[PDB]
This record gives structure tokens, C-alpha cells and sequence, in this order.
RNA sequence: ACGAGAACGCAGCACCAGCUGUCCAACCUGAAGAAGA
């Protein structure tokens, strides 16, 4: 018989799974200073650079 | 000066009426977006 079980998963430890990759800073932002990642909304970066 | 002369085997008539090319059936099975030193 088939039974389930509902699963939970703590990440002691950093864990990474990708879905794409990404060369130096073209679809994202990277300020050096403060140490913070901006991904940019692209849709809406393509409509801002057409406005 | 023919057992012969003259004489449409012709007229009207739907190969037609009823009937599902239908019934049953997962595009499915397995696979770490991952690793040197």
C-alpha cells in the first residue's frame, strides 16, 4: 500500500540548486560597497529602456 | 401481279425506405543542474 509522508527540510548549511548562470554584471546589480545583489525586474528594465 | 397489303410489343413506374464507423485504453517508465584540489 502507498502511503505518504510529509517532508521538512532544514539547510544546516548553505544549500544551492541552480537554474541558470550568469556571467559578469549585466542582468543584475552588484554595489561593492554595501555588499548587496539587486536582480533587476527585466520587463520592466526593457520598458524603461524604451522610455 | 410473292397467303399477300398496311401495323413501333408499345404506354405509366425514383432500386427505393430504416440504420452514429461506433465501444474499451494516462504518451507513459528511470534520471541530484552537478561535480577537481
Amino acid at each position: 500500500m502507498k502511503k505518504t509522508y510529509r517532508v521538512t527540510l532544514t539547510a544546516l548549511g548553505p544549500i544551492f540548486i541552480g537554474g541558470g548562470e550568469k556571467l559578469k554584471k549585466y542582468e543584475y546589480i552588484f554595489d561593492k560597497q554595501k555588499k548587496v545583489a539587486h536582480m533587476i525586474d527585466h520587463t520592466k528594465f526593457t520598458k524603461y529602456l524604451l522610455e
